[PDB]
């Protein structure tokens, strides 16, 4: 409806690479070559016109396989595109943990593209409703990644603290944190705002990370924020979050 067209080499070969799609559910071929041809606004709507979403979990795999031979490189742009379109609706769609082939094509299509992945996935599937652990154990996964390089954990903590603060997102960038990304004083600040301003488990864990892993960034002002959220009986890891912010003075 908003008239967007693909590139004239992608239209002329569309019904080739819709066929070799099927094929894929029954080296990649030079028409898959062809995904250079677009911007990141048409491969969205040639995604949407090869129905990626609706591949099988075998097709999946497969198409993945594929993509990761292609050379050059896909670009960060065209890799997060074409990550949500093979990827987000599945992961939405999750009751229960992912099976072993959308596993295996996500981690290994991730293994080459690990920040697009990453940075692909992680907003619309933290701020889509009813998020539970079927999802947020991929997004776990994913940031774990040995592949995941310093700088792209620095850049995807920028981008977690950016979101609405709940439960889900507290695991995901617990999981990140664990790993001592580095942080400037004022995403240290952020960080710490939104930590000092409950509930949960994921909270607790969250809160006894930072406390113990960035003790030296802790500034007095933020320490005290510490110690006023920890006050009530409610909370959980009473005793450890109080030593660790003993620890602290």
């Amino acid at each position: 409806a908003e008239s967007l067209e693909l590139p004239k080499a992608i239209q002329d070969q569309l019904p080739r690479l819709q066929q070799l799609l099927k094929t894929l559910e029954e080296a990649p071929p030079v028409e898959l070559q062809l995904l250079h041809e677009c911007s990141p606004s048409q491969m969205d709507l040639l995604c949407a016109q090869l129905q990626l979403p609706q591949l099988s979990d075998l097709g999946l795999l497969r198409l993945c396989t594929w993509l990761l031979a292609l050379s050059p490189d896909l670009s960060l742009s065209n890799a997060t595109v074409l990550t949500r379109s093979l990827f987000l609706g599945r992961i939405l769609s999750l009751t229960s943990s992912a099976s072993r082939l959308l596993t295996t094509a996500l981690t290994s299509f991730a293994a080459k593209y690990t920040y697009p992945v990453c940075s692909a996935l992680l907003d619309p599937v933290l701020q889509a409703p009813g998020t539970g652990p079927a999802q947020t154990e991929l997004l776990c996964c994913l940031v774990k990644m040995e592949s995941l390089e310093p700088d792209a954990q620095v850049l995807m903590l920028g981008q977690i603290l950016e979101l609405p603060w709940k439960e889900e997102t507290f695991l995901v960038l617990q999981s990140l944190l664990e790993r001592q990304v580095e942080m400037t004083p004022e995403k240290f600040s952020v960080l710490m705002e939104k930590l000092c301003k409950t509930t949960s488990m994921a909270y607790a864990k969250l809160m006894l990370t930072v406390m113990t892993k960035y003790q030296a960034n802790i500034t007095e002002t933020q320490r005290l924020g510490l110690a006023m959220a920890l006050e009530p009986n409610t909370t959980f890891l009473r005793k450890s979050l109080k030593a660790a912010l003993k620890h602290l003075g």
